[PDB]
Protein backbone atom coordinates (compact mmCIF):
# COMPACT_ATOMS: atom_id res chain seq x y z
CA UNK A 1 0.00 0.00 0.00
CA UNK A 2 1.06 3.23 -0.75
CA UNK A 3 1.59 6.44 1.68
CA UNK A 4 -0.51 9.53 0.43
CA UNK A 5 -0.58 13.28 1.86
CA UNK A 6 -2.68 14.64 5.20
CA UNK A 7 -5.42 16.92 4.99
CA UNK A 8 -7.12 18.17 7.37
CA UNK A 9 -9.62 20.67 8.06
CA UNK A 10 -7.82 23.54 10.29
CA UNK A 11 -9.82 25.86 12.79
CA UNK A 12 -9.01 29.04 14.73
CA UNK A 13 -7.65 28.69 18.23
CA UNK A 14 -11.31 30.71 18.76
CA UNK A 15 -13.20 28.07 17.50
CA UNK A 16 -11.19 24.98 18.64
CA UNK A 17 -12.04 26.08 21.92
CA UNK A 18 -15.76 26.24 21.28
CA UNK A 19 -15.96 23.30 19.76
CA UNK A 20 -14.14 21.80 22.60
CA UNK A 21 -16.59 23.46 25.15
CA UNK A 22 -19.52 22.53 23.64
CA UNK A 23 -18.96 19.05 22.59
CA UNK A 24 -18.02 18.85 26.28
CA UNK A 25 -21.31 20.06 27.47
CA UNK A 26 -22.76 17.86 24.96
CA UNK A 27 -21.43 14.25 25.73
CA UNK A 28 -21.31 15.60 29.85
CA UNK A 29 -25.39 15.13 29.56
CA UNK A 30 -24.85 11.54 28.33
CA UNK A 31 -26.05 9.56 31.09
CA UNK A 32 -26.59 5.53 31.51
CA UNK A 33 -30.39 5.18 30.82
CA UNK A 34 -31.59 1.23 31.96
CA UNK A 35 -35.56 2.82 31.50
CA UNK A 36 -35.52 2.47 27.10
CA UNK A 37 -39.44 3.42 25.58
CA UNK A 38 -40.70 1.24 22.81
CA UNK A 39 -41.28 3.77 20.18
CA UNK A 40 -39.10 3.06 17.14
CA UNK A 41 -36.07 4.89 16.01
CA UNK A 42 -35.20 5.42 12.53
CA UNK A 43 -32.96 3.03 11.28
CA UNK A 44 -30.91 5.42 9.20
CA UNK A 45 -29.16 7.03 12.21
CA UNK A 46 -28.90 3.25 13.59
CA UNK A 47 -26.83 3.06 10.22
CA UNK A 48 -25.00 5.99 11.02
CA UNK A 49 -23.72 5.69 14.69
CA UNK A 50 -22.58 1.99 13.52
CA UNK A 51 -21.05 3.55 10.61
CA UNK A 52 -18.88 6.10 12.91
CA UNK A 53 -17.92 3.34 15.10
CA UNK A 54 -16.59 1.74 12.14
CA UNK A 55 -13.96 4.77 11.57
CA UNK A 56 -12.42 3.97 15.11
CA UNK A 57 -8.43 3.24 14.90
CA UNK A 58 -7.33 -0.30 15.60
CA UNK A 59 -3.94 -2.52 16.24
CA UNK A 60 -2.26 -2.98 12.81
CA UNK A 61 -5.54 -1.55 11.14
CA UNK A 62 -7.10 -5.02 11.47
CA UNK A 63 -11.24 -3.65 12.24
CA UNK A 64 -11.73 -6.89 14.83
CA UNK A 65 -15.49 -5.63 15.59
CA UNK A 66 -18.85 -6.58 14.50
CA UNK A 67 -21.84 -4.85 15.50
CA UNK A 68 -25.04 -7.28 15.59
CA UNK A 69 -28.59 -5.11 15.44
CA UNK A 70 -31.58 -7.05 16.63
CA UNK A 71 -34.82 -5.97 16.16
CA UNK A 72 -37.36 -9.17 16.25
CA UNK A 73 -39.16 -8.89 19.58
CA UNK A 74 -39.07 -12.73 19.36
CA UNK A 75 -34.98 -12.73 19.11
CA UNK A 76 -35.41 -10.10 21.81
CA UNK A 77 -37.21 -11.79 24.13
CA UNK A 78 -35.08 -15.00 24.06
CA UNK A 79 -31.97 -12.97 24.53
CA UNK A 80 -33.62 -11.35 27.52
CA UNK A 81 -34.35 -15.09 28.60
CA UNK A 82 -30.81 -15.77 28.67
CA UNK A 83 -29.47 -12.68 30.42
CA UNK A 84 -32.00 -12.63 33.42
CA UNK A 85 -31.51 -16.28 33.97
CA UNK A 86 -27.98 -16.07 34.01
CA UNK A 87 -27.84 -12.70 35.65
CA UNK A 88 -29.67 -13.99 38.96
CA UNK A 89 -27.04 -16.67 39.02
CA UNK A 90 -24.64 -13.78 39.12
CA UNK A 91 -26.16 -11.78 41.69
CA UNK A 92 -26.77 -14.45 43.55
CA UNK A 93 -23.75 -16.52 43.49
CA UNK A 94 -21.03 -15.74 40.94
CA UNK A 95 -20.45 -12.14 41.30
CA UNK A 96 -20.01 -12.42 45.47
CA UNK A 97 -20.60 -9.89 48.06
CA UNK A 98 -18.33 -7.54 47.49
CA UNK A 99 -19.87 -6.61 43.91
CA UNK A 100 -23.28 -6.81 44.83
CA UNK A 101 -22.96 -3.99 47.29
CA UNK A 102 -21.39 -1.83 45.34
CA UNK A 103 -23.93 -1.79 42.42
CA UNK A 104 -26.50 -0.81 45.29
CA UNK A 105 -26.13 2.50 44.45
CA UNK A 106 -27.79 1.54 40.74
CA UNK A 107 -30.08 -0.13 42.06
CA UNK A 108 -29.44 -2.82 39.06
CA UNK A 109 -30.34 -6.30 39.63
CA UNK A 110 -31.00 -9.70 37.02
CA UNK A 111 -34.17 -7.83 35.66
CA UNK A 112 -33.86 -6.52 32.39
CA UNK A 113 -36.99 -5.21 31.09
CA UNK A 114 -35.16 -2.82 28.37
CA UNK A 115 -34.22 -5.92 26.18
CA UNK A 116 -37.94 -6.48 24.78
CA UNK A 117 -38.99 -2.97 25.43
CA UNK A 118 -35.59 -0.95 23.40
CA UNK A 119 -36.52 -1.26 20.08
CA UNK A 120 -33.03 -2.33 18.85
CA UNK A 121 -30.22 -4.26 20.92
CA UNK A 122 -27.00 -3.53 19.40
CA UNK A 123 -24.27 -6.52 20.60
CA UNK A 124 -21.23 -5.68 19.91
CA UNK A 125 -18.34 -8.62 19.54
CA UNK A 126 -15.12 -8.79 19.49
CA UNK A 127 -12.90 -10.69 16.52
CA UNK A 128 -10.35 -12.23 18.66
CA UNK A 129 -8.61 -13.21 15.78
CA UNK A 130 -10.17 -13.10 12.01
CA UNK A 131 -9.20 -14.96 8.79
CA UNK A 132 -7.42 -14.23 5.04
CA UNK A 133 -9.07 -15.00 1.55
CA UNK A 134 -7.12 -18.20 1.44
CA UNK A 135 -8.59 -19.31 4.98
CA UNK A 136 -5.57 -19.30 7.52
CA UNK A 137 -5.93 -17.16 10.36
CA UNK A 138 -4.90 -13.16 10.77
CA UNK A 139 -3.89 -11.81 13.89
CA UNK A 140 -6.11 -8.92 15.77
CA UNK A 141 -3.44 -7.03 17.85
CA UNK A 142 -5.11 -5.44 20.33
CA UNK A 143 -8.82 -6.78 19.74
CA UNK A 144 -10.11 -5.56 22.90
CA UNK A 145 -8.97 -2.43 23.48
CA UNK A 146 -9.80 -1.63 19.16
CA UNK A 147 -13.19 -2.25 19.99
CA UNK A 148 -13.87 -0.98 23.63
CA UNK A 149 -12.43 2.25 21.71
CA UNK A 150 -15.22 1.96 18.81
CA UNK A 151 -17.51 1.18 21.74
CA UNK A 152 -16.65 5.18 23.06
CA UNK A 153 -16.90 6.29 19.72
CA UNK A 154 -20.54 4.73 18.96
CA UNK A 155 -21.86 6.23 22.48
CA UNK A 156 -20.44 9.89 21.59
CA UNK A 157 -22.03 9.16 18.10
CA UNK A 158 -25.98 8.55 19.76
CA UNK A 159 -25.39 11.36 22.09
CA UNK A 160 -25.28 13.28 19.01
CA UNK A 161 -28.16 11.86 17.29
CA UNK A 162 -30.11 12.32 20.46
CA UNK A 163 -30.59 8.55 21.45
CA UNK A 164 -29.75 6.85 25.05
CA UNK A 165 -28.21 3.47 26.10
CA UNK A 166 -26.44 1.82 28.71
CA UNK A 167 -23.21 0.21 28.16
CA UNK A 168 -23.96 -3.03 29.80
CA UNK A 169 -21.65 -6.40 29.91
CA UNK A 170 -23.50 -9.35 30.42
CA UNK A 171 -21.54 -11.87 32.65
CA UNK A 172 -21.46 -15.49 30.96
CA UNK A 173 -23.94 -14.67 28.35
CA UNK A 174 -21.42 -15.07 25.98
CA UNK A 175 -21.57 -18.33 24.58
CA UNK A 176 -25.24 -18.78 24.47
CA UNK A 177 -25.58 -15.72 22.89
CA UNK A 178 -23.34 -16.27 20.39
CA UNK A 179 -24.54 -19.15 19.37
CA UNK A 180 -28.60 -17.94 19.44
CA UNK A 181 -27.36 -15.20 17.03
CA UNK A 182 -25.87 -17.54 14.56
CA UNK A 183 -22.24 -15.90 15.13
CA UNK A 184 -19.17 -18.07 14.50
CA UNK A 185 -16.63 -19.15 17.04
CA UNK A 186 -13.87 -16.04 16.60
CA UNK A 187 -16.30 -13.52 17.49
CA UNK A 188 -17.14 -13.36 21.63
CA UNK A 189 -19.30 -10.66 23.15
CA UNK A 190 -17.86 -7.72 24.22
CA UNK A 191 -20.70 -5.38 25.17
CA UNK A 192 -24.83 -5.10 24.59
CA UNK A 193 -26.61 -1.76 24.22
CA UNK A 194 -29.76 -1.32 24.30
CA UNK A 195 -30.93 1.24 21.96
CA UNK A 196 -33.82 3.83 22.14
CA UNK A 197 -35.66 6.91 23.61
CA UNK A 198 -35.75 7.13 27.26
CA UNK A 199 -38.92 6.03 29.04
CA UNK A 200 -41.17 9.13 30.01
CA UNK A 201 -40.42 7.54 33.58
CA UNK A 202 -37.06 7.08 33.28
CA UNK A 203 -34.45 7.74 36.48
CA UNK A 204 -31.28 7.96 36.43
CA UNK A 205 -29.29 7.64 39.76
CA UNK A 206 -27.80 10.79 40.93
CA UNK A 207 -23.96 10.66 40.54
CA UNK A 208 -20.98 12.97 40.24
CA UNK A 209 -18.11 13.30 38.11
CA UNK A 210 -14.83 14.11 39.16
CA UNK A 211 -13.40 17.43 38.38
CA UNK A 212 -10.22 17.84 36.26
CA UNK A 213 -7.68 17.93 38.83
CA UNK A 214 -8.67 14.33 39.59
CA UNK A 215 -8.59 13.02 36.10
CA UNK A 216 -5.89 14.58 34.71
CA UNK A 217 -1.90 15.68 35.87
CA UNK A 218 -0.06 17.80 34.12
CA UNK A 219 3.68 18.27 33.87
CA UNK B 1 -30.35 8.50 45.29
CA UNK B 2 -32.35 8.45 41.88
CA UNK B 3 -33.61 11.08 39.77
CA UNK B 4 -35.34 12.18 36.79
CA UNK B 5 -33.15 11.71 33.52
CA UNK B 6 -33.89 15.06 31.42
CA UNK B 7 -32.85 14.01 27.72
CA UNK B 8 -32.96 16.14 25.02
CA UNK B 9 -34.55 15.09 21.90
CA UNK B 10 -34.02 15.50 18.20
CA UNK B 11 -37.14 15.09 15.59
CA UNK B 12 -36.12 12.31 13.23
CA UNK B 13 -34.73 14.76 10.98
CA UNK B 14 -31.84 16.75 13.04
CA UNK B 15 -31.86 12.98 14.63
CA UNK B 16 -30.47 12.23 10.82
CA UNK B 17 -28.88 15.36 9.97
CA UNK B 18 -26.67 15.55 13.08
CA UNK B 19 -25.68 11.82 12.97
CA UNK B 20 -24.69 11.92 9.71
CA UNK B 21 -22.35 15.18 9.88
CA UNK B 22 -21.09 13.93 13.01
CA UNK B 23 -20.14 10.50 10.70
CA UNK B 24 -18.51 12.60 8.00
CA UNK B 25 -16.07 14.65 10.82
CA UNK B 26 -15.30 11.02 12.28
CA UNK B 27 -14.37 8.93 8.66
CA UNK B 28 -11.68 12.37 8.27
CA UNK B 29 -9.96 10.88 11.66
CA UNK B 30 -6.77 9.12 10.56
CA UNK B 31 -3.24 8.18 13.10
CA UNK B 32 -1.33 11.09 11.98
CA UNK B 33 2.49 9.69 13.02
CA UNK B 34 3.50 13.54 12.18
CA UNK B 35 3.02 16.05 14.26
CA UNK B 36 3.91 20.25 14.24
CA UNK B 37 5.61 21.67 17.34
CA UNK B 38 3.10 24.86 16.87
CA UNK B 39 1.77 25.28 20.41
CA UNK B 40 -1.98 24.58 20.76
CA UNK B 41 -4.48 26.29 23.25
CA UNK B 42 -4.13 24.24 26.82
CA UNK B 43 -8.17 25.55 27.22
CA UNK B 44 -8.98 22.52 24.26
CA UNK B 45 -6.20 20.04 25.91
CA UNK B 46 -8.10 20.34 29.06
CA UNK B 47 -11.68 20.40 27.75
CA UNK B 48 -10.67 17.16 25.59
CA UNK B 49 -9.76 15.33 28.84
CA UNK B 50 -12.70 16.65 30.67
CA UNK B 51 -14.88 15.23 28.01
CA UNK B 52 -13.37 11.81 28.04
CA UNK B 53 -14.30 12.16 31.63
CA UNK B 54 -17.54 11.50 30.75
CA UNK B 55 -17.36 8.05 29.76
CA UNK B 56 -19.13 5.45 31.35
CA UNK B 57 -16.98 3.38 33.42
CA UNK B 58 -18.22 -0.27 35.36
CA UNK B 59 -20.32 0.16 39.04
CA UNK B 60 -19.44 4.12 38.40
CA UNK B 61 -15.56 3.99 39.32
CA UNK B 62 -13.82 6.60 36.62
CA UNK B 63 -10.13 4.42 36.81
CA UNK B 64 -9.07 6.66 34.47
CA UNK B 65 -5.54 9.04 34.96
CA UNK B 66 -4.76 11.43 31.71
CA UNK B 67 -1.74 12.56 32.18
CA UNK B 68 -0.63 15.15 30.12
CA UNK B 69 3.38 15.91 29.33
CA UNK B 70 4.50 19.88 27.69
CA UNK B 71 7.68 19.53 29.18
CA UNK B 72 10.71 19.39 26.61
CA UNK B 73 13.10 17.40 29.10
CA UNK B 74 10.75 14.98 30.36
CA UNK B 75 9.28 14.08 26.79
CA UNK B 76 12.86 13.49 25.64
CA UNK B 77 13.30 10.84 28.45
CA UNK B 78 9.83 9.62 27.47
CA UNK B 79 11.55 9.12 23.61
CA UNK B 80 14.66 7.18 25.02
CA UNK B 81 12.57 5.23 26.91
CA UNK B 82 9.88 3.74 24.22
CA UNK B 83 12.57 3.79 21.57
CA UNK B 84 14.62 1.52 23.60
CA UNK B 85 12.05 -0.93 24.36
CA UNK B 86 10.60 -0.71 20.35
CA UNK B 87 13.82 -1.53 19.01
CA UNK B 88 13.91 -4.44 21.26
CA UNK B 89 9.92 -5.77 20.16
CA UNK B 90 10.97 -5.07 16.94
CA UNK B 91 14.04 -7.01 17.04
CA UNK B 92 13.12 -9.72 18.87
CA UNK B 93 10.24 -9.35 21.12
CA UNK B 94 7.08 -9.14 18.48
CA UNK B 95 7.71 -12.03 16.46
CA UNK B 96 8.01 -12.29 12.44
CA UNK B 97 4.43 -12.09 11.98
CA UNK B 98 3.88 -9.29 13.99
CA UNK B 99 6.72 -7.40 12.20
CA UNK B 100 5.32 -8.38 9.06
CA UNK B 101 1.63 -6.96 9.24
CA UNK B 102 3.15 -3.86 10.42
CA UNK B 103 4.86 -3.41 6.69
CA UNK B 104 2.02 -1.14 5.52
CA UNK B 105 2.02 1.07 7.63
CA UNK B 106 5.92 1.83 7.51
CA UNK B 107 6.53 2.15 11.34
CA UNK B 108 9.72 1.29 12.93
CA UNK B 109 11.17 2.34 16.62
CA UNK B 110 12.12 5.86 15.85
CA UNK B 111 9.47 8.07 17.12
CA UNK B 112 9.92 11.40 16.48
CA UNK B 113 6.68 12.47 17.47
CA UNK B 114 7.61 11.82 20.44
CA UNK B 115 9.90 15.11 20.94
CA UNK B 116 7.69 17.36 18.17
CA UNK B 117 4.46 17.26 19.86
CA UNK B 118 3.48 20.15 21.85
CA UNK B 119 1.10 17.49 24.22
CA UNK B 120 2.10 13.70 24.81
CA UNK B 121 -1.59 12.22 26.66
CA UNK B 122 -0.94 9.55 28.39
CA UNK B 123 -3.66 7.24 29.51
CA UNK B 124 -3.29 4.89 32.41
CA UNK B 125 -5.68 2.49 34.16
CA UNK B 126 -6.17 1.94 37.38
CA UNK B 127 -6.14 -1.57 38.07
CA UNK B 128 -8.35 -1.04 41.32
CA UNK B 129 -8.85 2.00 43.96
CA UNK B 130 -8.93 3.09 47.51
CA UNK B 131 -11.20 4.34 49.55
CA UNK B 132 -8.55 2.75 54.38
CA UNK B 133 -8.88 -0.09 52.08
CA UNK B 134 -8.61 -0.82 47.98
CA UNK B 135 -11.94 -0.53 45.87
CA UNK B 136 -12.63 -2.88 42.78
CA UNK B 137 -12.66 -1.46 39.44
CA UNK B 138 -15.07 -3.46 37.18
CA UNK B 139 -14.33 -3.80 33.81
CA UNK B 140 -11.48 -0.88 34.69
CA UNK B 141 -9.51 -1.66 30.76
CA UNK B 142 -12.77 -1.50 28.93
CA UNK B 143 -13.71 1.78 30.43
CA UNK B 144 -10.60 3.53 30.37
CA UNK B 145 -10.00 2.33 26.69
CA UNK B 146 -14.02 3.58 26.31
CA UNK B 147 -12.83 6.68 27.28
CA UNK B 148 -9.99 7.29 24.94
CA UNK B 149 -12.99 6.49 21.92
CA UNK B 150 -14.36 9.45 23.35
CA UNK B 151 -11.00 11.26 23.94
CA UNK B 152 -10.31 10.66 20.01
CA UNK B 153 -13.72 11.99 18.68
CA UNK B 154 -13.11 14.89 21.37
CA UNK B 155 -9.28 15.90 19.18
CA UNK B 156 -10.63 14.99 15.70
CA UNK B 157 -14.25 17.42 16.87
CA UNK B 158 -11.73 20.58 18.22
CA UNK B 159 -9.75 20.27 15.06
CA UNK B 160 -6.24 18.34 16.21
CA UNK B 161 -4.44 15.52 15.62
CA UNK B 162 -3.02 12.43 17.12
CA UNK B 163 -2.18 8.63 16.98
CA UNK B 164 -3.15 5.76 19.25
CA UNK B 165 0.52 4.05 20.62
CA UNK B 166 0.55 0.98 22.58
CA UNK B 167 4.11 1.08 23.59
CA UNK B 168 4.70 -2.52 24.45
CA UNK B 169 6.91 -3.21 27.56
CA UNK B 170 7.18 0.54 28.61
CA UNK B 171 4.71 0.82 31.18
CA UNK B 172 6.92 0.50 34.10
CA UNK B 173 9.71 2.73 33.15
CA UNK B 174 7.33 5.44 32.32
CA UNK B 175 5.35 4.79 35.33
CA UNK B 176 8.03 5.53 37.65
CA UNK B 177 9.52 8.38 35.37
CA UNK B 178 6.48 9.90 35.97
CA UNK B 179 5.48 9.45 39.35
CA UNK B 180 2.76 7.83 39.30
CA UNK B 181 1.47 5.23 42.06
CA UNK B 182 1.75 1.19 41.50
CA UNK B 183 -2.43 0.44 40.97
CA UNK B 184 -1.87 2.99 37.37
CA UNK B 185 -0.79 0.93 34.17
CA UNK B 186 -0.42 2.71 31.37
CA UNK B 187 -2.38 1.82 28.53
CA UNK B 188 -1.50 3.96 25.96
CA UNK B 189 -0.11 7.03 24.40
CA UNK B 190 -1.53 9.52 22.54
CA UNK B 191 1.24 12.88 20.90
CA UNK B 192 -1.37 15.51 20.09
CA UNK B 193 -0.94 18.26 18.09
CA UNK B 194 -1.48 19.90 14.24
CA UNK B 195 -0.53 18.08 11.49
CA UNK B 196 3.10 18.38 10.29
CA UNK B 197 3.12 20.20 6.71
CA UNK B 198 4.56 17.46 5.33
CA UNK B 199 2.28 14.75 7.28
CA UNK B 200 1.31 11.81 5.13
CA UNK B 201 -0.87 9.01 5.88
CA UNK B 202 -0.64 5.11 5.16
CA UNK B 203 -3.60 4.41 1.75
CA UNK B 204 -5.84 2.29 4.17
CA UNK B 205 -9.83 2.16 3.27
CA UNK B 206 -12.58 0.90 6.06
CA UNK B 207 -14.94 -1.87 5.73
CA UNK B 208 -17.81 -1.16 4.23
CA UNK B 209 -20.99 -1.07 6.82
CA UNK B 210 -22.37 -4.78 5.25
CA UNK B 211 -19.10 -6.32 6.90
CA UNK B 212 -19.53 -4.95 10.04
CA UNK B 213 -22.98 -4.96 10.58
CA UNK B 214 -25.01 -7.30 11.29
CA UNK B 215 -29.51 -7.56 11.50
C1 LIG C 1 -5.34 -0.52 20.41
C2 LIG C 1 -4.50 0.16 19.39
C3 LIG C 1 -3.14 0.20 19.49
C4 LIG C 1 -2.40 0.89 18.55
N1 LIG C 1 -1.06 0.92 18.70
C5 LIG C 1 -0.31 1.60 17.82
C6 LIG C 1 1.13 1.70 18.03
O1 LIG C 1 1.62 1.14 19.04
N2 LIG C 1 1.85 2.42 17.13
C7 LIG C 1 1.25 3.05 16.08
O2 LIG C 1 1.92 3.68 15.26
N3 LIG C 1 -0.07 2.97 15.84
C8 LIG C 1 -0.89 2.31 16.64
N4 LIG C 1 -2.28 2.26 16.42
C9 LIG C 1 -2.89 2.98 15.28
C10 LIG C 1 -3.34 1.97 14.21
O3 LIG C 1 -2.15 1.48 13.53
C11 LIG C 1 -4.34 2.65 13.22
O4 LIG C 1 -5.60 2.93 13.88
C12 LIG C 1 -4.65 1.86 11.96
O5 LIG C 1 -3.49 1.67 11.14
C13 LIG C 1 -5.77 2.45 11.10
O6 LIG C 1 -5.47 3.79 10.71
P1 LIG C 1 -6.43 5.01 11.13
O7 LIG C 1 -6.32 5.16 12.64
O8 LIG C 1 -5.76 6.19 10.43
O9 LIG C 1 -7.79 4.53 10.71
C14 LIG C 1 -3.05 1.58 17.40
C15 LIG C 1 -4.43 1.51 17.31
C16 LIG C 1 -5.17 0.88 18.29
C17 LIG C 1 -6.66 0.84 18.21
C1 LIG D 1 -17.30 -1.60 30.81
C2 LIG D 1 -18.64 -1.20 31.36
C3 LIG D 1 -19.51 -2.19 31.76
C4 LIG D 1 -20.76 -1.83 32.25
N1 LIG D 1 -21.62 -2.81 32.54
C5 LIG D 1 -22.86 -2.52 32.96
C6 LIG D 1 -23.81 -3.59 33.21
O1 LIG D 1 -23.43 -4.79 33.04
N2 LIG D 1 -25.03 -3.24 33.63
C7 LIG D 1 -25.39 -1.96 33.80
O2 LIG D 1 -26.54 -1.74 34.21
N3 LIG D 1 -24.56 -0.91 33.57
C8 LIG D 1 -23.32 -1.13 33.15
N4 LIG D 1 -22.44 -0.09 32.91
C9 LIG D 1 -22.89 1.31 33.08
C10 LIG D 1 -22.25 1.94 34.35
O3 LIG D 1 -22.75 1.42 35.61
C11 LIG D 1 -22.36 3.46 34.31
O4 LIG D 1 -21.54 3.99 33.23
C12 LIG D 1 -21.94 4.16 35.57
O5 LIG D 1 -22.80 3.83 36.64
C13 LIG D 1 -21.90 5.68 35.42
O6 LIG D 1 -23.14 6.18 34.93
P1 LIG D 1 -23.15 7.12 33.63
O7 LIG D 1 -22.92 6.15 32.51
O8 LIG D 1 -24.55 7.68 33.73
O9 LIG D 1 -22.05 8.12 33.81
C14 LIG D 1 -21.15 -0.40 32.41
C15 LIG D 1 -20.24 0.59 32.05
C16 LIG D 1 -19.04 0.23 31.49
C17 LIG D 1 -18.08 1.29 31.10
N1 LIG E 1 3.99 -0.35 18.87
C1 LIG E 1 4.78 -0.44 17.62
C2 LIG E 1 4.16 -0.97 16.33
C3 LIG E 1 2.67 -1.09 16.19
C4 LIG E 1 2.35 -2.07 17.04
C5 LIG E 1 1.07 -2.48 17.16
C6 LIG E 1 0.09 -1.93 16.45
O1 LIG E 1 -1.07 -2.56 16.72
C7 LIG E 1 0.33 -0.94 15.50
F1 LIG E 1 -0.79 -0.54 14.82
C8 LIG E 1 1.68 -0.48 15.35
C9 LIG E 1 5.07 0.93 17.16
O2 LIG E 1 4.61 1.91 17.80
O3 LIG E 1 5.69 0.99 16.06
N1 LIG F 1 -24.02 -6.92 34.55
C1 LIG F 1 -24.83 -6.71 35.77
C2 LIG F 1 -24.03 -6.04 36.87
C3 LIG F 1 -23.46 -4.66 36.66
C4 LIG F 1 -24.28 -3.54 36.79
C5 LIG F 1 -23.76 -2.27 36.61
C6 LIG F 1 -22.40 -2.08 36.41
O1 LIG F 1 -21.86 -0.83 36.25
C7 LIG F 1 -21.56 -3.18 36.30
F1 LIG F 1 -20.24 -2.95 36.12
C8 LIG F 1 -22.08 -4.48 36.45
C9 LIG F 1 -26.11 -5.97 35.49
O2 LIG F 1 -26.36 -5.58 34.33
O3 LIG F 1 -26.90 -5.79 36.43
Amino acid sequence: VEHIPFSHNHYPEKEMVKRSQEFYELLNKRRSVRFISNEQVPMEVIDNVIRTAGTAPSGAHTEPWTFVVVKDPDVKHKIRKIIEEEEEINYMKRMGHRWVTDLKKLRTNWIKEYLDTAPILILIFKQVHGFAANGKKKVHYYNEISVSIACGILLAALQNAGLVTVTTAPLNCGPRLRVLLGRPAHEKLLMLLPVGYPSKEATVPDLKRKPLDQIMVTV
